[PDB]
């Protein structure tokens, strides 16, 4: 068996959007990459915005599922330990799935009104990790200048800024990420230890 | 007197690139906004990539100059104090120059080979602040797990991630930045105090 036509199209989309970005990618080129009549993208996806949106939901629901597995198991850990170990796993995923990684980072090139739609539709699923951190922070010996709110904000921006930075620095260059991996991992351990120390009593 | 034709074109460019981004902006629309024959953009700028590159160099040399003024004067300060106070000043600049701000943040939408060119050509001028931080970090009581290198890396990513985040969150919405200013400033003070504490003895 081969992929269904819709999955052949999502795969080509993930590859061409990640290679060219949203504006430069053409649906003809995605159709030719998927080995389907040009017509078939209209049939399944309506327009180029919708193809992009469904491919982002499709890749991100794969991630969300990796995440719930990790959550379900590592729930009882110290949150900083939880984060370092989650970041390592994301690094490893990005290196083993470079096309997906390159595609995820394109969210920034798109018109504000497609990125906004995506962020609305992702909010519920991003909120699972977010709501988990918030709860764990109550088990935290914090410091009389550091609100739980600043602590939550600093940690989330750390966690999602880090991701953005490496996806961009290593875009198209998986072997270099694999070469820098355990240096990156080690830098991350120390940076979370700086936050923990600066944040707590 | 009015602006020179080249400055009328750079101003329109800054506005249309910041409004539409690099790919969607047309040079015809910039010419019409600048009130110049369509031909005149070719005459001064050659192509759309070159217009974009010269407008980024033009806005960024304005910034660099603000920066050297601040540097020249605040050179003797504690680096964390120096940074908080520099970030406040950048916030205030962004609120009073929203079109420039919106334009700077578009650097990410452009083809890798135009952003790369820009980063090469900016490296020398970004390195002034970078080389200053590096030096001040030697006057720092650091902690036996924190290399000057991780400390430099954490601080620079803090400083330039913060910027990216607010330019994006407040894109097109200057009144909201002005409304959130002194809350943002206060969050920043506390986050740099977390870094200082986590980073030092």
């Amino acid at each position: 068996h081969m992929l269904s036509k819709r999955d052949a199209i999502l795969k080509a989309a993930v590859e061409v959007f990640g290679k060219k970005g949203y504006d430069r990618a053409t649906t003809d080129e995605i159709a030719e990459k998927a080995g389907v009549a040009k017509g078939l993208i209209f049939h399944y996806f309506k327009n180029k915005e919708e193809l992009y949106y469904q491919a982002y939901m499709s890749v991100t629901e794969k991630l969300q599922k990796e995440f719930e597995n990790f959550l379900m198991k590592n729930r009882n850990r110290d949150i900083f330990d939880f984060m370092e170990r989650w970041i390592e796993k994301k690094l490893e995923y990005s290196a083993s799935h470079p096309e997906e990684a390159d595609f995820l980072i394109t969210l920034v090139s798109v018109d504000e009104g497609l990125r906004k739609r995506i962020l609305l539709d992702l909010e519920k699923s991003q909120r699972v990790f977010f709501d988990f951190v918030r709860e764990k922070l109550k088990d935290l010996d914090l410091a009389e200048d550091v609100t739980e709110e600043i602590a939550l904000k600093f940690l989330m921006w750390f966690f999602s800024g880090f991701e953005e930075v490496y996806l961009r620095t290593y875009q198209g260059k998986p072997e270099l990420l694999k070469r820098d991996m355990n240096t990156l991992v080690e830098e991350v351990k120390v940076m979370l230890r700086i936050l923990k120390k600066g944040m707590t009593k």
